[PDB]
């Protein structure tokens, strides 16, 4: 099921971030890999929980998982969260449409895988861009399994026994913010509790300028209070894969820079950061 390495094999290069352990990248067996080490008692349960759960998961788009002290060794992601890529700091990378569609796309496949899961679907809960990580040049998407307020759905903190539909929740809101480029409920601000209240109360992200038909139904259809309403991962992803073939161009790196400037999209209606024309473009092509 998993690789039993010690820490004697194991070479500590630089620190990544600060997770709920502490990130550390390292070099073994001639292979980039990132360490979550841990550094507390209380903390060591945890693993028991998910070490379970982690070593029959096996996906493309989630995370790989490759003993004193006690320790995960997964994979590398060179490129990054997909959160510092879409708001992080400066300079700001270029992307496109398909890049948007793709990321989406990828992400909606590990989340099918995880729903599809026997004996019983192990749910995500804590979908959001910082932990969607980014490899090949910021082509290929993964999932990582461990201020969330912005993409929880409203059923999930009112303490309702939630199902697997508040991912779909999450990924709707995720759709949004790669196309604009924008923190969703970032007007809003203050803590998270007045987020809470906002979304319970049915405000959701302000609706797209020039968005396709389709995507915006997709998109609101995720975003429904009723979690039974929301469609299934499955439906996600057959929707999303026959949606790529207007939106060539996915596997292109990331390599252009882009300059960030932001107009404060008045009147509940914003601008996409991604350009659409292509779209129409080949939609029209196929219809008529
Ligand atoms: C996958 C769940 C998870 O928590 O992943 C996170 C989140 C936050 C920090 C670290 C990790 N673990 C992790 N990281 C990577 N690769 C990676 C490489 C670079 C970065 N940073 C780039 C520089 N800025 C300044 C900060 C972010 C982050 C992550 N790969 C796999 C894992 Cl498990």
């Amino acid at each position: 099921s998993l690789h039993m390495i010690d820490y004697k094999e194991i070479e500590v290069e630089e620190v990544v971030g600060r997770g709920a352990f502490v990130v550390c990248k390292a070099k073994w067996r001639a292979k980039d890999v990132a360490i979550k080490q841990i550094e507390s008692e209380s903390e060591r349960k945890a693993f028991i929980v998910e070490l379970r759960q982690l070593s029959r998961v096996n996906h493309p788009n989630i995370v790989k998982l490759y003993l004193n002290p006690v320790c995960l060794v997964m994979e590398y992601a060179e490129g990054g969260s997909l959160y510092n890529v879409l708001h992080g700091a400066e300079p700001l990378p270029y992307y496109t449409a398909a890049h948007a569609m793709s990321w989406c796309l990828q992400c909606s496949q590990g989340v099918a895988y995880l729903h599809s899961m026997q004996p019983k679907a192990l749910i995500h809960r804590d979908l959001k861009p910082p932990n969607l990580l980014l490899v090949a040049g910021g082509t290929v998407l993964k999932i990582c399994d461990f201020g969330s307020a912005a993409w929880m759905a409203p059923e999930v903190f009112e303490g309702s026994n939630y199902s697997e539909k508040c991912d779909v929740f999450s990924w709707g809101i995720i759709l949004w913010e790669v196309i604009t480029r924008r923190k969703p409920f970032d007007e809003i601000g203050g803590p998270a509790f007045r987020i809470m209240w906002a979304v319970h109360n049915g405000t959701r992200p302000p609706l797209i300028k020039n968005l396709p038909k389709p995507i915006e139904s997709l998109m609101t259809r995720c975003w429904s209070k009723d979690p039974s309403q929301r469609p299934s991962m499955e439906e996600i992803v057959k929707i999303m894969t026959h949606l790529m073939r207007y939106f060539p161009g996915a596997d292109e790196p990331l390599q252009y820079p882009c300059q960030h400037s932001l107009p404060p999209g008045e009147d509940g209606r914003v601008e996409p950061y991604v350009d659409f024309a292509e779209f129409y473009r080949l939609w029209s092509v196929d219809h008529g």
